[PDB]
């Protein structure tokens, strides 16, 4: 789920593009502090936001996660990424959660939609709103 101050595009960027630290334990604190829980796993794509926006321009395809959605797009080429896996749950005090990190180069499939009319900058009419899968 996402905090109210974020549009879906901004949340996607916060969760899958802006890895604030090359260490998962540190990077995940941002996501976990916003969601109020330690997310079990999360993928950070080592690519730019502009690159993902352009992927939204690739042919539409059915989303692997939802057989009923046709707003997904395949990256075309592979990108470096880091997958974070929770290793230390820390029930309360989510800032004590620790993660493992797995580096890899994979293709990704993103779901894109029209920008949030009121909060997303007009610069990008179409934006990624969900990471559906990495291959």
């Amino acid at each position: 789920m996402k905090p109210p101050q974020f549009t879906w595009a901004q949340w996607f960027e916060t969760q899958h593009i802006n890895m604030t630290s090359q260490q998962c334990t540190n990077a995940m604190q941002v996501i976990n502090n916003y969601q109020r829980r330690c997310k079990n796993q999360n993928t950070f794509l080592l690519t730019t936001f502009a690159n993902v926006v352009n992927v939204c321009g690739n042919p539409n395809m059915t989303c692997p996660s939802n057989k009923t959605r046709k707003n997904c797009h395949h990256s075309g080429s592979q990108v470096p990424l880091i997958h974070c896996n929770l290793t230390t749950p820390s029930p309360q005090n989510i800032s004590n959660c620790r993660y493992a990190q797995t580096p890899a180069n994979m293709f990704y499939i993103v779901a894109c939609d029209n920008r949030d009319q009121r909060r997303d900058p007009p610069q990008y009419p179409v934006v990624p709103v969900h990471l559906d899968r990495i291959i």
